[PDB]
């Protein structure tokens, strides 16, 4: 006869991917092919750092020398540094991240004033000299370093030293979050340790 159709599948939910300092997640995606000109974006993601210096995120796609958004670790702290006109804004974090633990980080970027929070805590903010209140990006994203890290701009080896840790649950404006969907674009993919 028919035993109905039950839905009970729990294979766990810890999409963790370990980096080595060179892995680059090139996530090429667009929020909606039609407008392309948002006014503000949100950035969420957690990470298992294992050092102190290393760039975690970089996005752009829209110009040839403008709108530079990225997220890197320096001295043991993360910092969202972006320049869409001429002055980069490093809203670093005032909390330890090299704790080998899953930390939470975020960033509220509006026109020229951006923000950053380690677990929604003491937010570090900063804004540009309102020299560009209209940037254009396809919500593209690169997280974990950079194949062509000539984007670091002028910071120290932080970008010359990709990140080596684990990252998971990272979304921007409710986009991305498909670690393995665009990560496959890479050659090798790792998960994490201590499990």
């Amino acid at each position: 006869g028919s035993e109905k159709v039950i839905i009970e599948k729990a294979a766990g939910d810890a999409e963790a991917i370990a980096f080595d300092g060179r892995t680059y997640m090139e996530y090429h995606n667009a929020v909606t092919k039609s407008e392309k000109a948002l006014q503000s974006n949100h950035f969420e993601l957690s990470i298992k750092t294992e050092a102190t210096q290393g760039l975690i995120l970089w996005s752009g796609k829209g110009l040839e020398r403008s709108d530079y958004i990225a997220l890197a670790i320096v001295d043991g702290f993360v910092q969202m540094m972006y320049d869409l006109g001429s002055k980069p804004v490093v809203l670093r974090s005032t909390v330890p991240i090299n704790t080998n633990h899953w930390t939470h980080i975020k960033a509220y970027r509006v026109q020229r004033e951006g923000s950053l929070q380690v677990g929604n805590e003491a937010p570090i903010t900063g804004s540009s000299p309102l020299g560009a209140t209209q940037l254009d990006t396809d919500g593209a994203l690169w997280l974990g370093g950079m194949e062509r890290l000539s984007v670091a701009h002028k910071l120290p080896k932080a970008y010359s030293t990709g990140f080596i840790g684990c990252i998971r649950d990272v979304i921007v404006d409710r986009q991305e979050l498909h670690l393995v969907e665009d990560a496959l674009n890479n050659p090798t993919i790792l998960h994490c340790s201590a499990k």
